[PDB]
């Protein structure tokens, strides 16, 4: 289609979202010259413009040079999580306020995501607590059925979006609780894990509830790329914890995937779904990795690790990501769930907020540079509230949606993912890239499948910076990082 711009709207925060309705949505270099796209909290949103690749440079300015033979992990992409609440949100608009929705972020004239995270069953965004399994003590499973939360909302959406998309997209499921006649606590929250110990009848059972799930999911033609093994183990751990959940430590999650979870997997159609594990605050790396890893009836079914952002002020990037990358490199790292506004102080929903951007694009530059290989965001649309959520959990998202409007806004959020998920395709690989001195800049350099370079840089501070960004192959680009802007940079290296 044609281009057609961003209409901007300000609710009084640091910057605006762009307004879209059921009609107007906003949407989207030869040799040898570079693609500039770039966002500014003034209010430029992913705005295109051209450079010439200079052979020589001269100055003692910043400059950045790409280290294209030093390669590190291949990219598997970039999505959100069709929720409860995201379904119901996106559904109370008009079909092409939906169409146009559904297209920011799944089609090429959009930002291209390709990854949907699917709860398997209920979580805290959602208005109904139940699971698949609610008739007591069906060890059989005969009543496990998909309700309509699944076959009238989610899978019907996640079908549009396969149809919008152009890149293959992956699904990716985690449960939050198991049946409640499966738990120590017999609730849906709380402290309390799976009764008894794995290989047992319980575990047995738990781990048939995933294979089911799939097979239901595969009758509506869905297929999965992964399974989590349970979506933050640690939660349920906690007394009182307000919403779903259920506990694993690390001992009882190892022997759970190698015994009943990952011989199930093994043995059913579905054997080719991957298995990550943790799905959990990086802080409990290196240790969970470790415990699970090095039991090698449980790294054969691990294919990954997945990691969420909640607690990473706590947690260096180097000790926990680059640590267990050295110790096991042969295991994907995989960012699965963020959001802001999860802190009890902090408000929900801040519309046209530019530092909550900065918060996703800084998370996910730092992710990459230690070795994770995808990033995923948590709910796709909230209401102005940041619900629904039947604790009131509400948080933050991309996308918020107005209902008696028939209106959505596009956050900065949505701009700062769309700089890497619309330009990294899956397969892409992260290359070496050094600074010639200390800087405020935030910064990563890929290769695309075809070999094209991308650099996204992020400017966390107030100031201009002038740059030039050296390939040794082709030249140099002279550029500047006003300040808060995040650009990304393309070019053929060929
Ligand atoms: C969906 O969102 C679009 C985009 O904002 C709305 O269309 C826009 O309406 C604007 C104002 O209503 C128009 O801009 C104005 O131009 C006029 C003269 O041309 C000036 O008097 C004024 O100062 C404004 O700047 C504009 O035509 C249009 N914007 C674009 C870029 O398309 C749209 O509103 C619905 O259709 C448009 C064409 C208007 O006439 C509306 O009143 C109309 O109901 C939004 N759709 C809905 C349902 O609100
Ligand atoms: C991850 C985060 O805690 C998020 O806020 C929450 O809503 C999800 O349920 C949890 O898994």
């Amino acid at each position: 289609e044609f281009a057609r711009p961003c209409i901007p709207k300000s609710f009084g925060y640091s910057s605006v979202v762009c307004v879209c309705n059921a009609t107007y949505c906003d949407s989207f270099p030869a040799l040898g010259t570079f693609s500039r796209y770039e966002s500014t909290r003034s209010g430029r949103r992913m705005e295109l413009s051209m450079g010439p690749i200079q052979a020589n440079h001269t100055g003692t300015g910043l400059l950045l040079t790409l280290q294209p033979e030093q390669k590190f992990q291949k990219v598997k992409g970039f999505g959100g999580a069709m929720t409860d609440a995201a379904a119901l949100n996106i559904l109370a608009l008009s079909p092409p306020a939906q169409n146009l929705l559904l297209k920011s972020y799944f089609s090429e004239e959009g930002i291209g995501y390709n990854i949907i995270r699917v709860p398997m069953a209920s979580c805290d965004f959602s208005i109904r607590t139940y699971t698949y399994a609610d008739t007591p003590d069906d060890f059989q499973l005969h009543n496990f059925s998909l309700p309509e939360e699944d076959t009238k909302l989610k899978i019907p959406l996640i079908h549009r979006a396969l149809q919008l998309a152009q890149r293959p997209v992956s699904l990716l499921a985690s449960p939050w609780t198991s049946p409640t006649w499966l738990k120590t606590n017999g609730a849906v929250n709380g402290k309390g894990s799976l009764k008894g110990q794995p290989g047992d009848i319980y575990h047995q059972t738990w781990a048939r509830y995933f294979v089911k799930f799939l097979d239901a999911y595969a009758e509506h033609k869905l297929q999965f790329w992964a399974v989590t093994a349970e979506n933050e183990p640690s939660a349920g751990l906690l007394s009182g914890y307000p919403f779903q959940c259920l506990g694993f430590t690390p001992e009882h999650q190892r022997d759970f995937i190698a015994r009943d979870l990952g011989p199930t997997l093994a043995n059913s159609t579905h054997h080719n779904v991957r298995l990550l594990m943790l799905d959990d605050q990086r802080l409990l790396l290196p240790h969970w990795a470790k415990v699970v890893l090095t039991d090698p009836e449980a790294a054969k079914y691990v294919h990954g690790i997945a990691v969420h952002w909640y607690l990473d002020f706590l947690a260096p990037a180097k000790a926990t990501l680059g640590e267990t990358h050295r110790l096991f490199p042969n295991t994907m790292l995989f960012a699965s769930e963020a959001c802001v506004g999860s802190k009890f102080w902090e408000q929900s929903v801040r519309l046209g907020s530019w530092d909550r951007g900065m918060q996703y694009s800084h998370s996910i530059i730092t992710n990459l540079l230690y070795h994770v290989v995808g990033w995923t965001d948590w709910n796709l649309a909230l209401n102005p509230e940041g619900g629904p959520n039947w604790v009131r959990n509400f948080v933050d998202s991309p996308i918020i949606v107005d209902i008696t409007k028939d209106t959505f806004y596009k956050q900065p959020m949505f701009y700062h993912l769309g700089h890497f998920s619309k330009f990294i395709p899956e397969g892409s690989q992260r290359v070496g890239l050094v600074a010639s001195q200390k800087n405020d800049l935030d910064a990563v350099a890929l290769m695309h499948p075809d070999g094209s370079a991308v650099v996204v840089v992020l400017n966390r501070s107030s100031k201009d910076v002038p740059l030039t960004i050296k390939d040794p192959a082709v030249g140099f680009l002279e550029t500047i990082s006003p300040g808060y802007s995040i650009h990304t940079y393309l070019w053929h290296r060929q």
